[PDB]
């Protein structure tokens, strides 16, 4: 507990022990935590200081400190039942009772002027405070992670609170972080899922994928030793024990740092950073360039002799190598994508082996594989540069309604909204990195409107795309075509009804009422052409404008108008 104050330091072990307490402890309020937080690290101080109290001699000492909350019995009755088990059990206990999705209060984010003022006047008791409500909002995140992006806050609030307008500068940076905090906790929980749905085997493959993109000058063997060492370190962040999550992903930190000339160039930024930061660094490290003039996978995959011998031999092993070897060619593949053709490959591996001649059997097959994302980027990519975002997330909205208007409105839209969101960051990447940049952000909408369809079951189709494989996610969520069996929703004027809202709203809220009505819009009557909705949709932006009075008269024109205009 010592060792780990001095490499933390002071300000992130606080920091930590505080998100921690958070995760394991949401339900005692902000200045019990403080307290526990200013009791461990007097604590940890001891043991900086001194190492000869009985007590500092990581997992017992938090347990400890987690019986030694006095609502336990109270707020959170099975969770301060594991203070009865000893150690092996208690602290596996503990882990058990901590609430995946606690449906809590949405978290306010005050207004700009507000947080910089509360910022200004008691930073930390501000961020620290907001750093508990997120951590207790999101306790299997990774603490340390999550520290990454509170520091990334008090970034976000020391640069905009002195800013000229702190609203232009803050709400973009404060998005940001929601975003980026949005998608790393959904990939927390996606790569956890992919773990458990779809086996270890698909999550090593994935890891291999991974690893072998981003550390292309890595041996196989290398990339291997790393994909299981990833396996065990997100097997241990999955279960939600942080302190023996965090020592292996900081063993594995350890172990790449000091492999970095068998692995990547581009670790030394990350290497160089302190025993907190390393492994996020090393997780967030750019692809390394590919070694100069490489061997096409066709003469060790196709037109090897060994091909069906290795295959058979150690069939993960020679498909992770597959993987590996297409993976550190094609950094520009999604990993799911570079998955996909290892399956499609295993696939006809199964069938080329017990073929006659397995050489005549067995590339050609990736090209549809690997175009279809690399159309869907391009084609949604040239949709989003010829529309910008807002008009991108409305042709998704009308996409995505279309396809299964049976999902509720505000998942529809936010889904859309941030998909525009996966659009707005992906394609502003080069064509190289888009397909691995949406992958991800996508993977993480796509598992979070899964996580949304858990405990809001909907469409059928939806199901299906969940259900499907880690590989098959997204192609499913694209294969999805326009419900033809939706009975079109009842004609609802509520939705349709504009209050004067409209003009005075910031355009966030402003687009997400209009993206509201647009999903509605699409649900009334689905079979509504492209330039229908243009016309109803410059209807409704020559209205606006135009626009207390008109809203209730010229409204009920334009909805009138659509009615008539749409079937
Ligand atoms: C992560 C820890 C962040 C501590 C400071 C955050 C203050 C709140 C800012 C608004 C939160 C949000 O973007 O929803
Ligand atoms: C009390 C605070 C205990 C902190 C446990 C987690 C330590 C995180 C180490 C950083 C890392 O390797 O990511
Ligand atoms: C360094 C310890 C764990 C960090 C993961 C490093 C692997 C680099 C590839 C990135 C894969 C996603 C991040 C992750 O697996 O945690
Ligand atoms: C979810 C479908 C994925 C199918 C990918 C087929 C290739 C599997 C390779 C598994 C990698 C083994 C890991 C290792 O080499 O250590
Ligand atoms: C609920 C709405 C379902 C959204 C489907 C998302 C499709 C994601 C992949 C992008 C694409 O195929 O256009
Ligand atoms: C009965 C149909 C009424 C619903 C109309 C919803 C249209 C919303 C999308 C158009 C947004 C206007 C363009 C703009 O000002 O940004």
């Amino acid at each position: 507990v010592a060792h780990r104050f001095k490499d933390l330091g002071e300000e992130n072990f606080k920091a930590l022990v505080l998100i921690a307490f958070a995760q394991y402890l949401q339900q005692c309020p902000f200045e019990d935590h403080v307290k526990l937080v200013n009791e461990v690290t007097e604590f940890a101080k001891t043991c900086v200081a001194d190492e000869s109290a009985e007590n500092c001699d990581l997992h017992t000492l938090f347990g400890d400190k987690l019986c030694t909350v006095a609502t336990l019995r109270e707020t959170y009755g099975e969770m301060a039942d594991c203070c009865a088990k000893q150690e092996p059990e208690r602290n596996e206990c503990f882990l058990q009772h901590k609430d995946d999705n606690p449906n809590l209060p949405r978290l306010v984010r005050p207004e700009v002027d507000v947080m910089c003022t509360a910022f200004h006047d008691n930073e930390e008791t501000f961020l620290k405070k907001y750093l508990y409500e997120i951590a207790r909002r999101h306790p299997y995140f990774y603490a340390p992670e999550l520290l990454f992006f509170a520091k990334r806050y008090k970034a976000a609030f020391t640069e905009c609170c002195q800013a000229a307008d702190k609203a232009a500068c803050l709400l973009p940076k404060l998005d940001e972080l929601r975003d980026e905090g949005k998608a790393s906790s959904a990939k927390q929980r996606l790569k956890c899922a992919s773990l458990q749905k779809f086996g270890e085997r698909a999550f090593k493959a994935w890891a291999v994928a991974r690893l072998s993109q981003r550390f292309p000058k890595a041996e196989f063997a290398e990339v291997s030793k790393l994909v299981t060492d990833l396996t065990k370190v997100h097997t241990e962040c999955c279960h939600g024990d942080l302190l023996e999550c965090a020592d292996d992903r900081a063993d594995l930190a350890k172990y790449i740092c000091e492999n970095q000339d068998s692995i990547s160039s581009k670790l030394k930024e990350c290497c160089e950073k302190p025993l907190l930061e390393k492994s996020h660094c090393i997780a967030e490290v750019e692809n390394d360039e590919m070694p100069a003039d490489l061997p096409s996978l066709a003469a060790d995959f196709v037109e090897s002799k060994d091909v069906c011998k290795n295959y058979a031999e150690a069939k993960d092993v020679f498909l992770g190598m597959f993987l590996y070897e297409y993976a550190r060619r094609h950094p520009d593949y999604s990993v799911v994508l570079l998955l996909r053709l290892a399956k499609t490959y295993e696939t006809t591996l199964e069938k080329c082996c017990a073929a006659a001649d397995p050489h005549e059997c067995y590339f050609d097959e990736f090209k549809p594989l690997v175009e279809e994302p690399q159309n869907l980027i391009k084609q949604n990519c040239e949709l989003f540069e010829q529309l910008g975002e807002y008009k991108f997330q409305n042709a998704l909205l009308v996409r995505y309604t279309k396809k299964v208007p049976q999902v509720s409105t505000p998942t529809l839209v936010e889904v859309s909204r941030n998909l525009g969101k996966v659009g707005s960051k992906c394609c502003k990447h080069p064509e190289a990195k888009r397909m691995p940049c949406a992958e991800d952000y996508l993977s993480v909408v796509l598992n979070q409107l899964c996580v949304l369809h858990e405990k809001t079951p909907v469409s059928d189709r939806v199901t299906k795309c969940c259900t499907e494989s880690l590989v098959n996610r997204r192609p499913c969520f694209s294969a999805l075509e326009v419900d033809e069996t939706y009975v079109p929703k009842e004609f609802n004027a509520e939705t349709f009804t504009f209050h004067a809202d409209i003009c005075t709203l910031s355009e966030k809220e402003r687009q997400i009422k209009k993206q509201t009505a647009l999903v509605e819009l699409v649900k009334h009557k689905p079979k509504a052409t492209k330039e229908q909705l243009k016309a109803v949709m410059d209807d409704f932006a020559a209205f606006v404008e135009k626009c207390e009075t008109c809203f209730a008269e010229e409204g009920k024109k334009l909805v009138a108008a659509s009615q008539a205009a749409l079937g």
